[PDB]
């Protein structure tokens, strides 16, 4: 039965992590996958997280199955983070959230749900976008169409191209928007731009789907949620696939959420019963550990104060590395002006390196970046900045 | 977009857990979902598990993403449990395993993989079988056909009906077999019967898919794996979706595995690259906590000795409850002879109660059983045995 199965191509992000592993070179540098590193080049378990974990170790009395949708408190805390504490969506009971295995799990559950319960056949994704978006949607059997976004020449969000590209989107299509800290460009719309978009979707009949994986990495928790909140106020319906992998440094515990919003309580509960059926036919119910760590921290004021500071430290450290990167490139003779990278948000900077330069960097210098030229600024430290900047100016 | 979504019907197993929750009756009894209970009617975290968890709390230094296929050691320990320590499959590198979110996750990954990479269009499941099998396979777009199994009249495995039913299965179809402790009947084939089946699949060209969720609940770890091992010796290809939810009491951490076996190392690695692609487009990578607990215990001799005894205690306690159940029914005037239940293996006994009796039990007496008449013997305790047996004889 398997004789003719052809090998799948390596994952552009995750397979990169393998090559780097197998690399016996001493000075190799990561920069590929979106995982935070501290000053020492390590990815430690957050202190608020370690504390919540002892708490769970001393307090859990059972590992009995959670319901299909997970821990209720987790769901509530998630909605408050997303929409705000006194949100009308929350007060009118217009939103239901299911705990899922990571943000990817949330996107797939959203896809399966839409493919099986609505008339959706098309999902619009930005050019460029997280490479795995296409795979997830194609998996549920939906086609992916792409909308213009990035202006490679000016390193700006080409807004008119974005709008004119979206005019080919029909009423009933799904349009995918990144929350804030666009992966891979780091270029995001202004609040004014988010409002224009919110009113155009409403007028055009698009169903917004937000992939929110970096809440807290641009300006703050509540600020980073402004685009989505702009949208939540206008729309009767929307879905949010959020992730706690990055903002809680909980990557491998698989903590995410799929939030479904409908015009009313009655409709959303009915639509949610089908979302639950899609989950049962997939992984049954979600993994408790990571999600209970998140609920514990968000529900406890002392633990929450510690986590918020840890997140602030991650954010600030990345901001410092960005400046450090553009300066060092300059003082190493990387003649090209890389100042636009200071203008990007989040863990990543879209460097503008070509497929071949990205390839040479690795084979000749052992510094690993995604083939699209996307580099993980959070993977940079004061110690690896110079060898890294030295490799870059040499392939330029 | 969601105005016309119709509510999904409640899950026959998981939705039962909700009704029981919402039940304000004092003497209500569970018996529905397949979760073990000790003498006190609680589902404690195993002692070996609590210990492995402190170990992880003191020793983990990162939550960085696992690879798509999970923790390597987890994969190795799994293959040894399944095939045996000195297995030829293991030595010839004919098997690859991916850590997945529970056994359900493993079945779905197997389904997606088969639907997208092979010519499979049909999956044969036993009548009766775990209610969720149909949903998982239909989700990947495969149809489910059913083979005869249970003889309701004699409470036996109707073996000729099983064989004659399977003669309608074509070369290239998938045939699903339960490892041991068949859910829901508890009726399993003899080793001789397993050999006859192994040779018939090989001759007929069926691809065996084993759902192994109760390893250790019938006679022992290695004995319960005899049917599958009978099959592994004859087949060039097979897939195993195993679960550690029940045997490790790790229900909510979602710990399972999907093991792919091909004729050789080269073929299995190629087929596995596609399995990994199906995982990436689903939940990306697996949850670390439960799986590392399992690897820690299986890799440590002291921790393993404790766990094996805990599992032995669960097994024995269930065996005692079974005897207790048939005796108490007898001394309460449940005139029907329920002795066949002593002959069933695992957590469940297929009681033979009708849809309406199962329904009356709940509404009039608050004892919850699955509508098929399946009852969780592991949910019985010396304290609830009498009220339970009293309710049963009253609806008889
Ligand atoms: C990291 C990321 C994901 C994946 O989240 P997981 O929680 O790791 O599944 C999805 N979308 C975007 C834009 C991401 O950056
Ligand atoms: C319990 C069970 C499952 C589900 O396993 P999870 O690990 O809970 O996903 C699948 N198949 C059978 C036969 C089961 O008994």
């Amino acid at each position: 039965m398997f004789e003719n199965i052809t090998a799948a191509p390596a994952d552009p992000i995750l397979g990169l992590a393998d090559l780097f592993r197998a690399d016996e070179r001493p000075g190799k540098i990561n920069l590929g996958i979106g995982v935070y590193k501290d000053e020492t080049g390590k990815t430690p378990v957050l202190t608020s997280v370690k504390k919540a974990e002892q708490y769970l170790l001393e307090n859990e009395t059972t590992k009995n199955y959670l319901g299909i949708d997970g821990i209720p408190e987790f769901g509530r805390c998630t909605q408050e983070l997303l929409f705000g504490k006194g949100s009308a969506l929350i007060n009118d009971k217009r939103a239901r959230t299911a705990q899922t295995p990571g943000g990817t799990g949330a996107l797939r559950v959203a896809a399966d749900f839409l493919a099986k319960n609505t008339s959706v056949k098309r999902v619009w994704v930005s050019n460029p976008s997280w490479p795995n978006h296409k795979s997830v949607f194609n998996s549920a059997g939906l086609e992916v169409r792409e909308y213009a976004y990035y202006d490679a020449e000016n390193h700006t969000l080409d807004f008119d191209a974005l709008i004119n590209s979206l005019n080919e989107a029909q009423a009933g299509d799904v349009v995918l928007f990144h929350g804030w800290c666009h992966n891979p460009t780091g270029i995001d719309p202004t609040l004014e731009q988010w409002q224009t978009l919110a009113q155009l979707s409403v007028e055009k009949g698009w169903l917004p789907l937000f992939d929110f994986a970096y809440q807290g990495f641009a300006r703050g928790l509540e600020e980073d949620a402004e685009g989505l909140r702009a949208f939540a106020a206008m729309h009767k319906e929307l879905i949010v696939a959020s992730s706690y992998s990055k903002n809680f440094g909980l990557y491998n515990e698989r903590v995410g959420a799929c939030t479904l919003v409908a015009a009313d309580s009655e409709t959303v509960d009915r639509a949610f019963s089908q979302m639950k059926a899609a989950i049962r036919a997939n992984y049954s119910n979600p993994p408790a550990h990571g999600a209970s760590v998140v609920a514990t921290i968000l529900s406890n004021d002392a633990l929450r104060a510690i986590w918020e500071q840890e997140l602030t430290d991650m954010r600030q450290r990345i901001q410092r590395m960005r400046q450090l990167f553009v300066n060092t490139l300059q003082e190493k003779g990387a003649n090209r002006d890389f100042s636009f990278i200071i203008k990007q948000n989040g863990m990543f900077s879209f460097s503008g390196l070509t497929k071949e330069q990205v390839l040479r960097l690795r084979e000749e210098f052992g510094v690993y970046a995604v083939a699209s030229g996307r580099v993980n600024v959070a993977g940079m430290t004061p110690d690896n900045m110079a060898p890294l900047c030295e490799a870059i100016v040499a392939v330029l």
